């Protein structure tokens, strides 16, 4: 099946950014043609630890960018929701509506996602195991979603860490497709860069039907998740890094 | 002030079901006079892990179901909110307005809950350090918010399980006051009731400034929570108990 | 039942510590004659985390250590055990021989405590669970263990963190008498004194058997646990407190 | 040196089965040349939960079932010791001296084996944080020990239940060789079989100098871990593919 990478800057700073990391998006869905790339970017940072940190510059610009970034690239496009309202002015630029973590048990969201007709991809809530996530597909499936997702994005382990159980991504194959999120998962939340690409690896070895990275130009500068954002010169190598793991490792995928 | 005791069904089943419960937190206050109650029902389970599993009547029937009780009782009240738009019509009857654990981190909710003018009632998420909890505060103060709580109901240890660290209890403290969720503490996400009392006296021995309790007249018939939910018989019982365990411990709680 | 206090320094620094810390232990034995004084110490401290850390003077210096301490002041003694072989020697003056954390699963040294026909303290292992106690227990009576104690201490939470899951407690008193540790439980493994008092304060209002505490006349310049040993002019205030705790929770105590 | 791979059944049930698995375990030995193979099976199972359960046959039988499997098959040896005098003794046909992971902290059982002059295995205990390795490597160096192998087998995860957390791989490299011990990781402490494959691949995507693997040729009828010992005839599949996964994931190790 085709390999999914979704990327792009955790938030959107401004719609030059998008275009700047969409350009180095599409330069790469050329060259590795058996993967589908998804631009992501959140038009707002709902869920910041503090109130005076960057959070977005609204829905109507955030979609307007993306709407550059698709129209400009021919890019799919996916961004996440907060709130029930979001899902249908979302929908109209977003090919995958995402369900933040924390929200991945708020029924009026997924089901909003859901009517959308678009694909759903949910972060598996830190506080979720992984055979929590059948019901969460099946309320997706209540509400209509033909395309799901569920991505491994870490699990609470003790404060202020997480820990990534890839027993999940085995689990969670039996009623979705699985995505893992190679830059959430080593954040520490409220000894981060340094194992994204070994994870990433272990990940793409065990099998799941896509990976999830953000990506920006200069990380140290982001205004979102500075120490877990990958440098976008180092995404091409990543990318094929796990294709090649993917590959050989492919032969002993298990048959759910 | 003086303890806190919220209590009531965890979900309003009826406005009948209220009432019986109302009666009898009435008459409670009635004799602990040094105790504000404050009565506890959810107008919707909006986070249940089943979509086939009981939400409620509805935010309209919750809310006139809510004012009946405060009207025919004179007793206080509080809900939960979910999106940001429910915070002004359920302000109306709620004197203190309840955030979600798995919502403890949207912006959004908490000032639109600080908005109201209402006292609000942070449950701290599974997935929170409680020094974590200061930025939750800095939140709400900045959204208006006067009259803050935190409530402790466990954190997320390993799968389908939660422990309660009562270190939490003097740490949060430092920046607002305090409240034991007794119930869902003890609840293992998706054995129990035999713990509540236990543990709630252990939270007034270290030092709270209020209890949550779910009760209900018969919990094996409850439409939520029905493992934990506290018989009401109990409810005078365990009241008095922590009352007396307070009366002695306090001389050692620390300060601040 | 009569309340047990195991308090004492850490390790046997000397033998002038031992009877310096006796000594008050002696006099707080005269005052709270409700209570069962037992003076611990440790001969060697074999499971430091450094090589260059403090371990002791030896089993005989130890023995002869204790020996006089219950000599000179008429105290029960408990000592820990590492190995086989060393059970029979220190039963000649241990009347309880305590397993420590890390080897309650050891068959061996458990069979060879109990033999000795002294009571047994097992603290119970970072890495067990509150019902796997039940088999700790069975093979000390299958060795013809007739007191046995299991001891409270706290459980991994995360890395370099533990977390004291109350429930414990009455889970662990179905098959033995439990004893608090008041001061191991609040170490942070390889923002904790302060954790102590209140902790202490959970365990008597939950209820159990007796407490485990580690006194020191200088905790800042002890040469084990500098950071957790509780001042010993402390003591007294201490214990006086959870007695009256105690008191006042014990008729709340439930029935296994 | 090469990739090792260390196999053999979990307990000595007889050294004919000892035998047995050593023909196979000599077969892929001339099949792999590439690898080092080490066979490995226990002479006493000291940490049983039940004093019901299966122990061994002594460590006489033992080393002597061990020095039968080096003289036929012309294999390198290793068995676990529990107590300091069981170190000599076994270093006689032990080529690799494993430390048990309850004991990892058990200064003098380290130093029993560092003086052997034989390697030493150190199995990191569930309680221990990947950095916290670091000590006892010093102390094994300070015993005299100069090939010293850490090994990753799961850390406590909430209740009976362990997670391998892969970023202890990259940071115990930092002070010796790592080995993932597939077998131990997941099971569950006091649907683990399915778990073995796919979280042996990601340990040779992540990285590792060796793996361990307990393998027995009727895994059902085990007297020890028969719900995670790998059946023999899947153990040359399962070595081919790690090689694989290894040959191209290599690549991309991170130095040091």
């Amino acid at each position: 099946e085709k390999f999914l990478v979704i990327a792009g800057p955790c938030a959107i700073e401004s719609e030059e950014l998008l275009l700047k990391v969409g350009e180095e998006i599409k330069r790469l869905s050329e060259k590795f043609k058996e993967v589908e790339f998804v631009f992501k970017s959140s038009f707002d940072k709902a869920n910041r630890s503090s109130i005076h940190s960057f959070r977005g510059h609204g829905l109507e610009y955030g979609v307007k960018a993306l709407r550059k970034v698709k129209e400009e690239f021919g890019l799919k496009i996916t961004t996440d929701i907060h709130e029930s309202w979001q899902a249908e002015p979302v929908a109209e630029v977003a090919d995958i509506i995402q369900i933040p973590a924390f929200l991945c048990r708020q029924t009026d969201l997924l089901l909003a996602a859901a009517k959308t007709g678009r694909a759903v991809n949910v972060k598996k809530g830190q506080f979720l195991a992984p055979w929590d996530t059948k019901n969460v597909v099946e309320k997706l499936k209540f509400g209509g979603a033909k395309e799901i997702y569920l991505t491994e994005r870490g699990t609470t382990f003790g404060y202020n860490n997480l820990v990534v159980d890839f027993r999940s991504l085995p689990i969670m194959k039996q009623w979705a497709k699985v995505i893992y999120d190679a830059t959430h998962s080593v954040q520490l939340p409220g000894g981060m860069r340094e194992f994204i690409f070994p994870l990433i690896r272990a990940a793409v070895a065990v099998g799941c039907d896509g990976v999830f990275m953000e990506t920006h130009p200069e990380p140290e500068k982001a205004l979102s998740d500075a120490s877990t954002q990958l440098p976008l010169s180092q995404l091409e190598g990543i990318i094929e890094a796990i294709l090649e793991i993917r590959e050989v490792a492919s032969k002993y995928y298990e048959t759910i």
